[PDB]
């Protein structure tokens, strides 16, 4: 099977609150729309919501709201100037999860 | 900072296709018990019911239940001779995401003073 980080085997168990706040984060990811969204927040490094909702292939009302709450979470910064908001990534935790995952996409396709 | 590493910047945007398989991955880890519960595994190298619901502040039963779970969804395998169940994290995935989120634990503890 497999083992954990021989480094990690000394970190005494998770408390519950350790564990609600990593799972914040994974909530945020366990979704396919938020995931797409947020890998095109970082390629880009930031989009407004016309040009993300244009890159995930979605209307701008379709996704409007989930950036919005990804805002709330301080997931992400929304900066409006006018009519066009602007978002960007600035939860490192959330970015490193993100890359984990694309790492595991990367080999799946054995590469 | 919050850049993308250099990397993975050329990969094109993930599909729906490629997102289903992490967004699973993301769901069996997102609950509070179930993380504790694959911690507590992974720290012993595996356990049965008793010492790993000892383990957490949870009940034996609840315990056994939940990783019955984990092993019908190929998380665990559950070892059984006799009565005795001992279960160890089979997925490599599950494993590699547990042990990020327990280094942003850290990295967050160390950030703030201890």
């Amino acid at each position: 099977a497999c083992s954990l980080k021989p480094s990690l085997q000394d970190r005494d168990l998770i408390t519950s609150a350790e564990a609600g706040e990593v799972v914040v984060l994974f909530k945020v990811l366990a979704n396919d729309t938020r995931l797409r969204l947020l890998h095109a927040l970082a390629r880009s490094g930031g989009l407004c919501v016309t040009d993300l909702a244009a890159a995930v292939g979605m209307k701008p009302q379709a996704v409007s709201n989930q950036l919005q709450r990804l805002a709330d979470r301080r997931i992400l910064r929304a900066a409006r100037c006018g009519n066009n908001i602007h978002y960007r990534i600035v939860d490192p935790c959330v970015l490193r999860m993100l890359e984990l995952g694309l790492c595991l996409i990367e080999e799946a396709e054995q590469q």
